[PDB]
């Protein structure tokens, strides 16, 4: 029985400030001392220069302490300000400089003090960003393939790369200082005649200049709560001031001693992952575990902190991950509705001890299930891993927390994650060590490489139309791959011949796709080199290079498929309607689908192909497996690539498939013309691995059947579930069992990947619509993520409205 | 019997426009052309950038047709320009910018339009040319080394590489199209998805823009000899412009058919080499052999060309190679006198056919011999390859051209290197195709890295002083290696202690300058590929990477240890005098060190450390073998170590020792203080491995017993042997057999790696320093080259008039 309506005025004020900034603001101070020490350390290896760029940043940046907060570190000068990263990419910023504070969902403020240090930074800066050398590199048929948007790489061309857990076990059992001297120990091993010494020097040596960096920025917190207090004139704040600052010197250096010693330091590694680079989906990894060994002296052993006040230690650090920002282009700001971080922690699971498993859930688990219930916020991205033995105790505080309405938690599945990472080779205890990452996707945190997923999106629905029509790809008028067969043409002799043509043209686009990853990855791993967060994952100080350049234990990578529904829903009606019944022609096809079903016959032949061919996600074999089979093409070409870390240091170093593609969807479907499934040319295409919206008839139950005949376990980036209840259905404790008895028989028997669950009215979210300034702390889950709904775009929102109601 | 003394008027003409030019000017073309396109092309990868650097600066430089030439292309705007080469450094050009015109020996005139470019361009550089990278890299240590002068390698840091020959056969065989179409087979196998492909790729689309652009730049002169041949009003001349043009147009394209156009071909590409890089010591091999097929044909069998018109060819090409210039600092140009760029052709020597050996000397050895006498210039550095089965013929007519006083030829030996190169593992094959690089150094052309010799600098003597005196280098103050035994301490117990301290400092120091050099290197590799060169260096198309990558087929490198008998000569003094006779004590020799030999009490000791034991060149076994065991502490040291392209491609990727040092023992000694063997502080070192000038008093025979004595095998940079003679010595035939047989003697017997003569009277370099104006094309050689002795500075000047004459 969980308390989840309970906030601390500290908490409340601080939580309340936060959701009512909503145009934030840039802060440029990063972009310009990056500028100013690239500029003056020109003659540096680049990993140094980046090295000595963060240590001027952070020793020269505005820090402060704001809101009464029991964890400190801001990522910006300004609350929720978004930091500029100018070496990944400068041409959006110079496009959109002027037109910032109105993109639908993406307003920023841009002070006019800062406009004009951007416009004096940002032109040194081309030539020399990862996205200008990417453009120095393609070919002309990549470029070409780039600028249609069929195969799109802009998060990995604009951005660094995270999407991982940094090793805070590590980081905790030996401080700061430990890990010196561990870097100390390794660059003893240098022989500086050996050429790979003399690279791993250089590495080696940055990694130094960063941790020196981090405990004087963290004794600079110190010094700060310090000359706060001084002049506190509440006595309770300035005895917390005072702690703070003894907690700040010790973590500066020591291994921490207490739970709130243990949470600022994790807190502190999160933060500056976050200001060395502006990558997403930076994660905590089993916060639940590795902080458990704190809580239970402090609040269950010693008794010495209130489990109430660890609550609000961690409520004070999650606010503190919603400071965090990002801005992203225009384009790539809608495939990212609701400006998400994607900070995950992940509570639950199991434990491999002495090769037996274990139950994982500890009353941390409770405690940080709890804090997020009650805090209801965006972040942290709250996942649990579900396992068979999971009680039903912990099962119903988790389904407590699903009935506040903020999304969360999601849930990932062992009974699939732990068998198939075994299978890749993962050594055993740390495949049950696993933790989600960002959304849904998962990795064995601190000692994975980047992008676990989030590598380059294929549009399967363009694809599709290019194999239905000669290869041609009706919004750009490119044929990248020719062929001869085209519905226009009337010469497809059978659904076979439209398979073959799938298989064809799926089978380049994906060539390409690994021939732009691999430009991308490479020109990643010579720019941006990550210091900090190299430095906290295996084995990256023993083997003296980036993750980037193979430093990490594990190296598997996957992109983004989008348009999953859309592809087996519209083979199914070609397939049904024009070959198994001749009912509809293919000339006749070609024209309706050229004509965006433009007029009432063309209309009447758009509603056959809704209504009268079987839809993914009602249990309906002849669509599901026609989907999995399309994608089995995909899946079985990522077998002959590996990916660029291979053979250089990681296990591993292949490619898996992923479906988590955010609210891509909805640009990437305004960018697909019709398709044969019915679908409106420029409407959002299905989101994840889910149904088409309003497709799905025959309820959950027959969504979660068509969901398991994917092939999940080739889908390691996984298979996203979004499913959405009305508050009436999940108001009693038989609606409850029943929820229950879903999630374990989905995950027992039909090892599905994750499920997550919107309790939300199609009243609720109209009004917010009306009264934005209402409903400020609104959440709704998106897809993988939940967001603030008042924040979203209309475009974004209506897609939520969209999505099918289901009853339990 | 050889005709020596004639030379056409076109020749001498042009011979005599060239050595008048004293003060030659500085062009800017490159510097501003290849700061264009870093500037436009800061997006591609280096090599391409590289690429389109030397593909602009070839199409829109100045280019003309001079002097009636018969060989055509300039290397800079102005006849005989230094061009500027600020990607491997900016340093020494910002600092001496305005006093170039009076550098004693290296003065070079700056208009002030190019002070002015040059004041643009130069700050750009700052941070990102070779040198700036190297001191980014350096540690501490290393910078303090290198600042006190002990260990050098200021010709690597400031320069291209080069010190090799291309694969001339291969580029006369193929032509510039069949290069293209290996390039584009290869090309062919690229595999995108592939890391190492990836990188290949863009060194081979490097390759390709180069090749392009040299089909252009020839075809560029093409259309010059057009132009200016329509305004020819000389019959005789148009028709030479004429078939210039008609043969350029073939050579921009297909294998060269006519003597003629081969030889324009193998100048156009020796040309563009010293364009895309300022490396000097580029050779052009074995030209005797693999020009030979043309020559036969068009001299002696077709009789379609005048075997004078022919040595007409050649002089016009020697003239072009004395027209290649090249500006240096201040400091560097002292340790290069002269102006040298060291372009080398190898004549003579034998060819394994069917693994039996043959003698090569063939009519275009004599013809090339002859048209050098004739010429008596400092370009080509002509060098013979000795064998034991090489004619008298031959031979008397080697004779024939060192008796007209300007050095050449000078003479390698087959019966050391061949055996020595097939121990190391180079195919025998490949072993008895080796060429002269540079000075003395040997190489297989066309399938050997760079640097056969001229990695770093090692003063020996200056270490030997530290190691008699606790470390202590008197000229910087340091003591890089603290020891404990030193002589004004008088605590040595025997001599014995003293080799040891030799030994403990020496190893230090080598792997000190190891060290150095991989930082070099390194640096070099990753900003300054040399496309064109790479591209004709077996292996390089096929690995797709340059030769500092690995690309060559073998790597062998040396640098250069100086002060070799002043290392002899001061042991065997300090172990005589000092130890094994008690008549000088420990605090005695130390004072007088440190007070440089000063007042007429320690000016006697002095004369009793130079004349009462014995020195290096008097075949006295107790010195020479003495420095043979102190050298081969360097040597045995250089077997821990491997040069950096070790595994990554090259047979080899080893090191050997050098002796080539050019000119560095007058500025070495420069910075050495007074020496035990009596050498005044300040003044010279001896030069090369010859005997310290004015100590070998018992005649050449007696020289090439102590020379013989050193571990040539070991020395493969090559054991450096100066000797000079009064024109009188030479006059007779029974002179001239005298000769002969020290030679064969000296290589057959002694194994000796190098001689050469200097031919001139005492008389004649002391008129020429009051009257420079009478003798501009009076020829000296100096250490491993022969030079312009009105184009030397004093110092230089003095050290050759100092040097010992020998009597036959």
């Amino acid at each position: 029985t969980l308390k989840l309506d309970t906030l601390s005025d500290r908490i409340k004020a601080h939580k309340n400030a936060l959701v009512h900034i909503v145009k934030p603001p840039v802060c440029t101070e990063r972009a310009q001392h990056y500028t100013e020490m690239y500029q003056q350390h020109l003659d540096k290896p680049i990993p140094v220069r980046r090295a000595l760029a963060l240590a001027h940043h952070l020793a020269n940046r505005t820090i402060w302490i704001k809101h009464d907060e029991l964890i400190i570190g801001n990522q910006a000068s300004e609350v929720r300000a978004a930091p500029i990263f100018p070496e990944y990419t400068v041409s959006w910023i110079e496009k959109e400089i002027d037109d910032l504070a109105d993109r639908p969902g993406a307003g920023f403020a841009v002070s006019a003090a800062n406009a004009r240090v951007l416009h004096e930074v940002c032109p040194w800066w081309r030539g020399q960003t990862v996205q200008d050398r990417c453009y120095g590199m393609f070919t002309d048929e990549q470029k070409g393939l780039l600028a249609t948007g069929i195969i799109k790489a802009e998060g990995n061309m604009t951005s660094g790369d995270a999407h991982l857990a940094v090793n805070f076990p590590l980081l905790l059992e030996k401080g700061l200082d430990g890990l010196r001297e561990e870097v100390a120990e390794r660059r003893s091993r240098i022989n500086l005649t050996v050429l790979e010494d003399l690279h791993g020097e250089q590495f080696l040596k940055a990694i130094d200049i960063v941790l020196v960096a981090v405990s004087e920025h963290i004794e600079r917190f110190a010094a700060l709560a310090r000359e706060m207090a001084a002049t506190e004139t509440r006595e309770s704040r300035r005895d917390e001031l005072l702690a703070m600052a003894e907690n700040c010197d010790l973590i500066a250096h020591q291994p921490p001693q207490t739970f709130w010693q243990a949470l600022q330091l994790c807190y502190f590694i999160q933060l500056i992952l976050q200001i060395e680079s502006n990558g997403h989906s930076v994660s905590f990894g089993r916060m639940d575990q590795y902080l458990y060994p704190y809580y239970r002296r402090d609040v269950e052993l010693n008794q010495t902190l209130d489990r109430e006040h660890a609550i609000e230690m961690l409520h004070s650090c999650w606010l503190k991950l919603l400071e965090v920002n990002k801005i992203r282009s225009g384009s790539h700001s809608k495939a990212s509705a609701g400006s998400p971080l994607y900070q995950n922690v992940t509570i639950g699971g199991q434990n491999l001890v002495d090769g037996q498993p274990m139950d994982a859930v500890n009353p941390l688990s409770y405690a940080i299930l709890e804090s997020c219930g009650r805090l209801r916020s965006t972040q942290p991205n709250l996942s649990v891993r579900y396992h068979a033995g999971m009680s039903n105790d912990f099962l119903d505080a988790c389904v407590q927390v699903i009935r506040c309405g903020f999304g969360m938690p999601a849930f990932n599945n062992d009974e699939i994650v732990i068998p198939e990472f075994i299978k890749l080779g993962i050594e055993p205890q740390d495949a049950y060590d696993y933790a989600a990452i960002g959304c849904i996707e998962t990795a064995v945190g601190g000692k994975w490489g980047y992008r676990c997923t989030g590598m380059s999106f294929i549009n399967f629905a363009r694809v599709m139309l290019a194999a239905l029509e000669g290869g041609h790809d009706a919004t750009s008028g490119k044929v990248f791959l020719p062929q001869e067969k085209a519905l226009s043409a009337g010469n497809f002799n059978n659904f076979d011949e439209v398979m073959d043509a799938w298989d064809t043209q799926i089978r380049y686009y994906t060539r390409k796709s690994i021939e732009i990853e691999y430009v991308v990855d490479t020109m990643l791993e010579e720019n941006v080199h990550d210091i900090l967060c190299s430095a906290l994952v295996d084995d990256c100080i023993e083997r003296a290079k980036s993750i980037k350049q193979g430093g990490a234990k594990y190296d598997w990578v996957s992109g983004l498929q989008v348009g999953i529904a859309n592809l087996g829903n519209s083979l199914a009606a070609v397939k049904k309607l024009v070959f198994e019944q001749g009912a509809i022609g293919q000339q006749q096809l070609a024209a309706a689908l050229a004509d965006d079903f433009d007029g009432l016959t063309h209309e009447q032949l758009r509603q056959r192909l809704i209504n009268g061919a079987p839809k993914y996600g009602n249990d309906d074999d002849t669509v599901d497996t026609l989907l999995a089979r399309a994608y089995q093409t995909y899946i079985d070409e990522l077998k002959q690539y590996h990916n660029p870390r291979y053979g250089r240091g990681p296990v591993g170093g292949n490619y898996y498939a992923g479906t988590s593609s955010i609210s891509a969807n909805v640009p990437f479907g305004a960018q697909t013309m019709a398709t044969p499934d019915g679908r409106k040319a420029h409407t959002p295409l299905a989101e994840g691995a889910s149904p088409a919206s309003g497709t799905d008839h025959l309820g959950p139950t027959a969504v979660i059947g068509s969901v398991g005949k994917l092939p999940t376990a080739a889908i390691l980036g996984g298979v996203l579930l979004n499913q959405k209840l009305n508050p009436a259905t999940l108001e009693n404790e038989s609606d409850k069992q029943k929820l229950m008895i879903l999630l374990r028989t989905f995950f027992e028997v039909h090892k599905g990947w994750h499920i997550q669950y919107n309790i939300v009215s199609r009243e609720t979210l109209l009004d917010a619509k009306k009264h934005p300034d209402q409903y400020r702390d609104l959440v709704v889950r998106v897809a993988g993520y939940s967001a603030f709904f008042t924040a979203l775009s209309p475009d974004a929102q209506d897609d939520i409205i969209a999505r099918t109601e289901h009853m339990l």
